[PDB]
């Protein structure tokens, strides 16, 4: 898939390898960063998301 | 479909191609912008929107 | 149709034609303004609502 | 009638004729004021409520 | 029965006759005070509760 | 019952006998302290909890 | 069998032995720390989480 770009509410821009989605087991937004590591972020700190 | 205009708490005015709707797998408001890029925005960052303008 | 007046948390009063209601597709309060335009407003920005003119 | 008084965030004391209740269509607390007009107030703006 | 004491976020303690419970019609915490009068308070204004 | 140690957001430590859990009737975290008193605390004021 | 790292609001970097998950009884994020102790932390207090 194409990369996705997340904009945090703390001024950061994060690249994800695929579409970030809520992990029903944690309630947080799960994604894979550019280094291929699985990450999760509090949804309250995610302002926007763009495909590409 | 008629475009919608969203106003964010950040002061931005954003144009969507169709009615923005919550995406069940993200919990955020999903839409496609005027440029055709698929975007999502936290509902807490949306102040209001209108159908057309 | 009965009109409503929405009072926002930012000092605005908006006239609605028909009772504003939560739109499950967006999670925001949906209504039609005095000009026939469909609008949506974040529930957190709605302080009170009065039925009438 | 059953008379209630709502105490709001901004310090107001509002008289309601009949028990105020959430309107599931709006998610807000619905009530009839001392003048017979139907009112609705955001739940987050209501601090306390009392019969009297 | 037994009394309960509620501690609000505004530095106040209210005595309740019986266990306060959410009134599903209002979404607030419902209880009967010492005066035997029906009272309701926004859950966001309740810090703690104790059974006396 | 096994003890649990709760830490509030305002920096206090509270010992519970038995696992604290949400009381569906109040929406708050319910527990019995080490001294046998039934208490409840607003979830928003609970930072963390540890078994032991 | 991979470990996880939780980043909290107060700048803590907590190692979890296993993927943290919400506990339906408390509504908080449940996990086991490096010392084998069962811990729980308010979702609102977790900024991010990383696998590795």
């Amino acid at each position: 898939s194409s990369n996705y770009v997340l904009h945090t509410n703390d001024g950061r821009t994060i690249v994800a390898e695929g579409k970030p989605k809520v992990d029903d087991e944690t309630g947080m937004i799960s994604y894979t960063d550019a280094y291929g590591q699985q990450q999760q972020i509090n949804r309250d700190n995610v302002k926007e998301m763009a495909k590409g």
